[PDB]
C-alpha cells in the first residue's frame, strides 16, 4: 500500500513489544524481593546480569536475521518466544529454577527480536530513515509507558482482591497478551512487510540453520538461567568478558597516524560511567522508591492518587516525549557526553537534597518526578552513546562487551546501598540510600570534570 | 473620508458592544447567585449554557448577514436587539423567566451583531486586515476593560446608597445606554460605513426574508429561554450537539490520501479540553473571588482599594494589552497548543499555591493578579484555535459546535467545586476550591504530555 | 592644536561647572530643611518651583547666545553668575530672602551657561558629535560624583569642628570654588575655543543687546525670587502656563493629514507622568534617607563606613557609568517609554519592599543602592525625552513648558509624604514614606499599561 | 617524528616542573606558619615577596636562553637548579637561613625554566600555536592538580605515620623527584627538540658566558634569600622598583600623537589592583581555610572525606578547566577588564556570605569551592593581562615590574588579616577574616565602577 503502511505494521508490532517487556522490567526487581524471598543485594545482581545478557542479546540475532535465517522470521522468531517467557512468569510458583527459565527465555527472545525489528524499518525507506525512527522511538515510549503505569496496577489490584498470586502473574499475564496482541497485530498486516524482507527471506527456510539455531537458542536459555542463579558463575563470565575487552584494546594499540583511537578509548570508559549511573535507575531507585517514598501524590495538599512504587518507572518514557521536542526548539561534538555527566550529577543530588527538606522517615513522591527529569534528560542527550562509534569490527564489539559489563557493574554498585532484611524502620534505611546517592552525584561531577579537561583532546582529533 | 475613518466607525460601534456584553457577563454569575437565589451549581449550568448559545451564535448571524440580509443592517439589528436585552436586566423584579428571556435575547443579538461587524472589517481593507483587526482589537480590550471596572462599582455605588435593586440594576443600564452610545455613535458616522456594504445591502431590503428571521429570531429567543431554565432540555441538546459532531466525524473517516484530518481530531480534542479550562476562569473563579479571596489590595503594607468580585475579570483584557507587545518583540506550528496547556496548568496552581502560603480562610487577592496573568498569557498565544483550521464545510462546522459543546461541559466541572449553601464558613469552602484548580492543573499538565508527545505525527503532515 | 583639545576645553569647564551644581543640588534640600526652619512641605514646593526655571531657563540663553550675543561669551556670562550664585551662598546668615536671591541667581545663570556649553560642542564636531557628547557626558557623570560625595562630607566635617555654619557654607563655598576653577581652567586653554565661536562671536559685542539682557537678568533674578518665597506667586505662574500649554495643543488641533500629532500629545502626556516620578527622586527619597534610612553602611557584618544623606544622591551619576556600557553590549520604538515605566515602578517598591523586611524605624541604606539603580536605569533609557520629538515650534515649546511644569508638580507629588515637623519618631514617620512610594509604584504599573495598550496607535504612526 | 611529538616532550616536561612547583607553593605558606615558628604576618611578607621575584624572574631567564645560551640547555639549567631547590627543602632542620636558600634557589630556577620551555613551544609551530598553548596550558592545569591533591596528603599521612617532619618533607620530596621524573622523561625523548632548538643552541657552548650566568646565578640565590628573610630589604627594593617604574612612565609621558598610552597606564593601574586580589587567594585564603573552615566535606548530609587545607588551593585548575571550554561555547574589548573586578568582586563576598549563614566559628568548606570557582573564572577571562599590551621597550618592563610589586603589595593588604598568634579561639579570628574579604570585595566594585567609567576614552583609542 505504501512505506508508511510497512512502518505502521513493524511500529504497531514493536509498540505492543516493548509493552510486554518494560511493563516486566518495572515489576521484576520487587517480584524478586516481596514476592520471592530474595534479598536486594541478590535481587540487584540477578538483574543486572540479565541486564547485561539483555543489552549484548541483539548481537546474535541482529547478525542471525541477515546472514543466516530471515529479519521477518527472526523478528518473528524472537516474538514468539518471548511470548513463552512472559507466558513462563504467570505459572503461580515459588520455584526460583522457573523465574530464571522465563529470563534467559527473555534474553535469547530478545536478541532475536529488537535489532531485526530496528533492521527492517531502516530497510523500509532504503534518507528519511531519521524521520521513521524518530516516530518509531515516540511509539516505543507510548507503548512502555501505559505498561509501566497498567502492569503495576494489576499487580496491585488482582492481589487486593483475590489473594497473593494472581496479582504479580497476572501482570505477567498482561506482559504475554501484549506480544500476542502485537502478533495477531501483524498476522494482519503482514502483507506490506511480506514484500520487504532481509536479503535471505526472500530465499526459503535453511532447515540445517534453523534446527542449528534453535538448539543453540534452547542452548542459551540454560546457560543464560545459570548464570543468573548462581551469581559466581557471572563474576568469572564478567571477568572473563573483562579481560577480553582489555585485550581487544591493547591488540589494537599495536596497530598503526591512529591515534585517534586512544579518545575512543576515553570516550569507553566515561560509558561504562554512565551505564553505572543509569543502571542504578533501575536497581536503588526502584528500591528507594519501594521503602523510603511516600507513593501519596498531594499537590498543594490535596489527594489525587497514590503511586505504585512500580509505576515511578513510567516517569522515564514520559519525560522523554515531554522533552524531546524542547530540545529540537533548542537548534534556534562529544563534549555533550561531558554535559550528560552534569545532569546525572544532578539528579543524583535530587535525591539527596530529598533527605533534607523532607524528613518523616519517607521523602516525598516528588523527587521521583523531579529526579526521573533529570535522568531522562540526561539520557535523551546522550544516549545512543557508541552508535556514532567510528579496521574497526573488533573495535565495535569491544565497545559493547564494555557497556554490557557495565550493566552488571552498575549491579554491584546497588549493592552499597542494599538494606539488610533485618533493617524495617524506613528512618534507619533512608541514610543508606541518600548516602550513595549523594556520593553518586559527586562521582558524576567527576566525570563532568574529566570529559572537560578531556576535551583539548577530543578538539584535536578535528 | 478614508478607510481608516470606516475603521474608526466599526471600531468605535464595536468597542460600545464588547463594553455593554462584558460589563453584563463580570455580574451575569454573581447576579443569579447573590441578587437571585440560585445555587451555584445552577447558575453555573445555566451561564455555561448561555456562553455555548453565544458562542455558535455568529454562524446563523455570520450568514444572515451577507448571504440573505445586509450585513450593516444584520449588525445593526444584532445592536438593536442587544439593546433590549440590557434593557430587560434594568427593570427590578425576582422573576426568574424575566431575566431569561433577557439572555435569550443577548443570544440571538449576539449572534447578528458580532460576526458581521468583523465581517465587514475585513471588507473595508480588501491585506493589511491583519493590521486593521489587530487595532480593531486593541479597542476591544480597552471597551471591556472600562465595564468590567465601571460596572460593579456602580453595582457596589447604588446599592450602598440606593437600597438593594437598583445597584445591579443600573450596571445594567449602564450596559445598555453603553449600547446606545454606539448607536447613537454610528448614526452620526455612517455616511463611510454606508459606501461599503455587504454584497446585498447595494440592494434593498427582501421583507419575506426580513419577516422571516424576526419571526426565527423571536422564535430563538424563547428557544434559547427554555434551554436555560430547565437544564435537562440543555443536556439532551448538548448530547443530541455532541452525537452530530461524532457522526460528522465519522461520515468523514469513510472518506479519501487524506491521514491528516485525523490530526484535525486531535486538534479538537485538546480545543475541548481548552475551552474546559478557560469556561473555568468564568464559573469557579469568579465565585472563588466572591467567597475566599480578600477584596483588600495592600502593596507591601498600605491600603489602596478594595475590590469588587466582579472587577477581577477586569484583569483579562489588561494582561492581553500588557503582553502583546512582549510577544510581538519575541519575534527577535501547533506545538503552542501544548505550550498553551503548560501555561494554563501553573495557573490553576497559582490558587493552588495560593492556599498554602496564605491561610485566613481567605487567600489573597493578588492571586488574581498572577493567576489571571497565567490565563489571559495562555489565552493570547493560543486563541483563535480553530480559525487556521483547514470538502471541509461539515468539519469547520464539526469545529464550531465541540467548542460550543465545551463551553457547556466548563460548567459541569466548575459543579465539582459547587459549595453547598449550607457551608458558609470560608474555612470550609478554601478546599473545594484549592481542590479542583490543584487537579485541573495537573489535568492540564497531562495535556501538555498529550500534545508534545503527538508531536511527530503533527511534524509528518508537514 | 586639535577639534579634541577644543572639546578638551569644553569639557573641562562643564565638568567643574555641574561640579558646582549637582554638589548644590544634594544639600539644598537638606539646607531648607535643617539650617534653616523651613518645613518640608515648604522645601518641596520651593526646590521643585525652581527646578522648573531652571529647567525652562535654557530655553532663552541658548537663544540668546546664537542670535543675539555670543554662545561663547553667554556661556561664560552663564559661569561668571553662576559664580555669584554659590558666592552668595557661603555667606552665613539665616536670611530668607539672602537665599532665594542665590537660586534665582543659580536660575538665570544656568539658562546662560548649559545650552550654549552644549551648543558649541555640537558646532566644534561640524557626525561624530554623538561621539563627543557620549564622553562630554561621562565628563558630567564623573565630575557631579565627586561634588555630590565632597560636599556633603565638608558640610558633615566642618560642622563638626567649627560649629554649626561653616559647614554648610564651605560645602557652597567648595560649589563656587568648582565654578572658579573651571573658569581659571577656561582662560588657559581659551585660544582652541576663540577660533570656534557661534555666529556673532565673530563679531563685536553689541553693547545696545549687552546693556539690555543684564538689565533683564537682574529683573528675572528677583522675577525668580519672587516666585520662590510665596507659594501662591508660583501657582498661578504654574497655572498660567498650563493653560498655556493646554492653548498652544488646542490651537493645534485646528490645523491639518497630520493625525500623528495626537500621539506627540500622548508622548507629552507620560513626559508629565516621568518628570513627577524623577522630581519625587530629589524630594521625597532625600527626606526618607534623612530620617529613616541607616546611614551606617554595612557589608555582611562589617562596618565600612556611615553615610551623609545628600551623598546617596551620588549614586544615581555612578549608576548611569555603570549601566550605560552594558546597555551597549545590549545591541547584540517610543515603546521603551512604557519600558521605564516598568523600571521605575520596581524602583518605588524597592523602597516598599524595604519597609517589611527591615523595621527598626529605619529602612536599611542599601535600599538607596538598589533603589539609586532602577532609577537611574529607567532615566538611562528613558531620558532625552523630548529631544527626538518632532510648524513644529510652538510644538517644541509645547514639550517644555509642560515638562517644567511637571517639575512643580512633582513636588506637590512629594507633599504626600510631608512629615508634620510634630512626629519626630521614625517609626511613626515609615509608613508615610513607604505608603507613599508604594502606590507611586502602582501608578507607574498604570503608565506601563497605558503606553503598552496605546502601543498600536504609535505603530500605526510607522 | 612529529611537531607534535616535539610538542609531547616539552608538555611533558611541563607538567612535571609544575607539578613540582604548585605542589610547594601550596604547602609554602602553611609551612612557614605551621612547622615553622612564623607568624602570619611574616609568612605572607616572605612569600609575597618571593612571589614578586619569581614573576619577574622570567625576564631574564628568557633573555639568557635565546641571546646568550640556549633555549633549550636554559631551560635544562632552570630544571636542574630546581631540582636542587625542592631537594633543599626535603632535609629535615628547624634553620631558617636553609629554606631560604631554597626559595631563591627556586626564584633563579624558574626564571630559567618557565619562559624557555614556553618559547620554544612558539619556536616548534613556527599559525596554530594558539592550539598548542592551549593544549599546553591544559597539560599545565591537570599536572598542578595532582600535586596540590597529592603533596599535601603526603604531609598528612607521613606526619600521622611517622611523627613530625618526615611529613612536610617527603611532600617536598615529591616535589623534587617530580621534577626528576620530567628529567627523565625528556632524557628518552629528547631527539625530536635536539633538532628544535633556539638561534644559538645551533651552535656550541660558550664557557664564557657559561661561568658568567653560573656565578651570577649563584650570586642571584644569595641575593634573592637576603631579600626575603630581612624584610625591610624587600620594602627598599620594592621601593625602588617602584620609583623606577613611576620613573619611566613619566619618561615616556615626555614624548610624542600618542595619547594612547595614557590608557596604558590606566591598564597597568588596574593590573596592579588585580594582582592584590589574586595574591590575597594564596595569603589570606589559605590562612582563612586553615584556622576557619570546617574541613569536613559533607554533601547532603553525608561525609565523603576531609579536606587538607593546602588541597583547597587544586580548587582553582579544577576550575579552569571545567569553564575555559564554557567560554568557548559563549562565542556562539578591554572592557573585559571590568567584567573580571566584578567576578572578583562577588568572590570575595562568597566569604563574607559565607559568615552570616554557616556560623560555627568555623565556616563551611563549600566556600572554597564556590569561592575558587569565581576567582579561577575572574582569572580565566582576564589573566594574560599584559600579553596583548602594546619605542615600547621600556614600556612592556615598566608592565612587568609593576606586577611584580603588586604581588608584595598583595602581602601587605593581607596583612590586615594577620591574626596575632595569642588568638585561638576561631569564633574570635572569625570577623578579622570576613572584614577583609567583604570590604576587599567592596574595593573590587570600585574597580569595576573605574574600569566602566573610564570605557569611554578606551572606545576613542580605536
Amino acid at each position: 500500500v505504501s512505506k508508511t503502511h510497512s512502518f505502521m505494521t513493524v511500529s504497531l508490532i514493536e509498540l505492543w513489544e516493548r509493552f510486554g517487556y518494560y511493563g516486566m522490567q518495572a515489576l521484576i526487581v520487587y517480584f524478586m524481593v516481596q514476592r520471592l524471598g530474595f534479598d536486594d543485594s541478590r535481587a540487584n545482581l540477578v538483574w543486572s546480569a540479565c541486564a547485561a545478557l539483555i543489552y549484548v542479546s541483539p548481537a546474535i540475532g541482529g547478525w542471525v536475521g541477515d546472514k543466516i535465517l530471515g529479519t521477518k522470521r527472526t523478528m518473528l522468531l524472537g516474538a514468539g518466544i518471548l511470548s513463552v517467557g512472559y507466558a513462563l512468569m504467570t505459572v503461580p510458583t515459588e520455584n526460583t529454577w522457573f523465574m530464571f527459565s522465563a529470563l534467559g527465555v527473555i534474553v535469547v527472545g530478545n536478541g532475536l527480536f529488537k535489532p531485526n525489528a530496528g533492521n527492517l524499518v531502516r530497510k523500509i525507506y532504503e534518507s528519511k530513515i531519521d524521520s521513521a525512527f524518530t516516530i518509531y522511538y515516540m511509539a516505543v515510549n507510548v507503548g512502555s509507558t501505559f505498561s509501566m503505569l497498567l502492569t503495576p496496577w494489576i499487580k496491585d489490584y488482582v492481589n487486593a482482591q483475590y489473594g497473593n498470586e494472581f496479582g504479580w502473574h497476572a501482570a505477567f499475564a498482561v506482559c504475554c497478551v501484549g506480544i500476542l496482541v502485537g502478533l495477531g497485530n501483524y498476522a494482519l498486516m503482514h502483507k506490506s512487510l511480506a514484500n520487504y524482507g532481509s536479503e535471505p527471506d526472500t530465499r526459503p527456510v535453511n532447515k540445517k540453520s534453523l534446527a542449528i539455531v534453535l538448539a543453540l537458542a534452547a542452548l542459551s536459555v540454560v546457560a543464560s538461567a545459570i548464570i543468573l542463579e548462581y551469581e559466581d558463575v557471572a563474576r568469572v563470565f564478567v571477568y572473563a568478558a573483562g579481560v577480553a575487552v582489555l585485550g581487544i584494546f591493547f591488540h589494537l594499540i599495536r596497530t598503526s597516524e591512529r591515534a585517534g583511537l586512544i579518545a575512543a578509548l576515553i570516550l569507553t570508559v566515561q560509558t561504562v560511567f554512565f551505564f553505572i549511573f543509569y543502571q542504578q535507575m533501575s536497581t536503588s531507585l526502584a528500591l528507594f522508591a519501594l521503602r523510603n517514598v511516600d507513593w501519596d501524590f498531594q499537590v498543594f495538599g490535596t489527594h489525587l492518587w497514590t503511586w505504585s512504587p512500580a509505576q515511578f518507572q513510567a516517569l522515564n518514557p514520559i519525560w522523554i516525549m515531554v522533552l524531546s521536542p524542547v530540545l529540537a526548539w533548542s537548534y534556534s561534538i562529544a563534549a555533550k557526553f561531558a554535559l550528560g555527566f552534569a545532569v546525572v550529577a544532578i539528579g543524583f543530588f535530587i535525591y539527596g537534597f530529598a533527605g533534607q527538606f523532607a524528613v518523616n522517615g519517607k521523602t516525598s513522591s516528588w523527587v521521583m518526578i523531579w529526579g526521573y527529569a533529570s535522568y531522562s534528560l540526561g539520557e535523551l542527550l546522550v544516549s545512543g552513546l557508541g552508535l556514532a562509534m567510528i579496521m574497526g569490527g573488533f573495535m565495535m564489539g569491544a565497545y559493547f562487551v564494555a557497556s554490557g559489563i557495565s550493566q552488571y557493574l552498575g549491579g554491584v554498585v546497588a549493592n552499597f546501598a542494599s538494606v539488610p532484611q533485618d533493617l524495617v524502620d524506613p528512618l534507619q534505611t533512608l541514610p543508606v540510600y541518600t548516602n550513595l546517592f549523594n556520593k553518586l552525584g559527586v562521582a558524576a561531577v567527576v566525570c563532568t570534570i574529566i570529559a572537560l579537561a578531556v576535551l583539548p583532546l577530543m578538539r584535536r582529533l578535528t
